[PDB]
């Protein structure tokens, strides 16, 4: 399978650690969404041109989230990281469209904020850490995000978390977070190789 | 099953129109999120106290998202508004994340703005247009928003669309959703009620003012 990717891009990193849990080897392919020559090509796959982007036996999947729940489908050998029951699921769900809709969301702001060198207002940080204590909750009632052992919810906000280094977040508040942080990358296969270029080539592109 | 909600939310009219779609008795809770009474009600049962929230036997969901999704694989006597087949059920998924992270997100953006009476930026306005060109491209490949058949995916999708009523966006140029808007709520059982219903609910907040 392909995957159209940027190492540095927190969305693009959910289906890379995904891969090496479950085994699933991808055919990497660096993409500079703001080439022109790349972006067509992209676009001929996927119209809204974003990354990541898989193509799968030729069958195209776009959107982080997507792409996770389609390789657990389609590739774990159990359900432990997408769980059946309903009731369970709906946790992991929840925690999804939060990581996108919340959390994230509001994370990726001031990170482009601070890119563009201009301070996020007095109010957006509410947000943020607004965000970060719904899920110093969750984090709290179980080890987990959204069940007692790791699922895919953990996987995807592992990413947004660790994002959380662009800008300078202090994680002392959060105890629960920084506990839950160690847990599942405890689990990340290769994690700390991962770690290292992600952690290296962010300050690269602080370089700029 | 409880329902906390308010017509006039468009996140909420996705679990009303599919429970319809499924015969689901639904035990509505009229939820003004704003007041703090009820806000901190809701939070014992939704920390984050957002509404739409459902209460099925005790268990808790929230994210307008994630109570359809959980709804349908709970009562769907079929899976066609959700297919199990994984090359199907990519797209509904995609479609889904596309609604709250790039559709919904840039609307509710704008109507936001026009609330606090600011105004969108040329960029925002072209992204909220870059949204549309997208979901029209979608609704052009195949009669509807993911499949050959209609899917939570287009649920949802008509509740983030029909909200752009309150900024008088014109959808003259987007032909295909324009037919596909028909095609849905052809097919939402008693439509036209539910549409009369929301009008009388907004007037009737808008009233609380
Ligand atoms: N919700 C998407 C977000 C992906 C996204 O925003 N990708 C950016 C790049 S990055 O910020 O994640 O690095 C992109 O492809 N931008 C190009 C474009 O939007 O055309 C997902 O989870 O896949
Ligand atoms: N992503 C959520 C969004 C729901 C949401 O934002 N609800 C708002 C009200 S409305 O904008 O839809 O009317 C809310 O409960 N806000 C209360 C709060 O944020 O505390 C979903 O899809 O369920």
């Amino acid at each position: 399978m392909d995957y159209y990717y940027s190492l540095i891009s927190p969305p693009c990193q959910s289906a890379i650690l995904l891969a090496k849990k479950l085994g699933i080897t991808l055919n990497l392919k660096k993409t500079n969404v703001h080439d022109p020559v790349e972006r067509d090509a992209l676009t001929k796959l996927n119209p809204q041109h974003t990354i990541p982007t898989l193509v799968d036996n030729g069958h195209v999947v776009w959107e982080s989230y997507a792409i996770v729940l389609y390789l657990v489908e389609t590739y774990a050998k159990d359900d432990t990281l997408y769980p059946k029951d309903p009731k369970v699921r709906s946790v992991v769900n929840q925690r999804l469209f939060f990581d996108i809709g919340t959390l994230y969301k509001r994370i990726i702001d001031v990170i482009h904020l601070v890119m563009k060198k201009e301070q996020p207002s007095d109010e957006q940080m509410e947000k943020l850490k607004g965000a970060l204590d719904l899920l110093e909750q969750f984090v709290t009632e179980r080890a987990y995000a959204a069940a007692d052992h790791l699922t895919v919810a953990d996987i995807c906000l592992l990413g947004t978390v660790t994002a959380l280094n662009w800008l300078k977040h202090d994680l002392e508040p959060f105890p629960h977070i920084r506990a839950w942080l160690e847990r599942v990358r405890a689990e990340m296969p290769d994690y700390e190789e991962f770690s290292k270029q992600v952690a290296d080539d962010t300050l690269a592109y602080v370089a700029s």
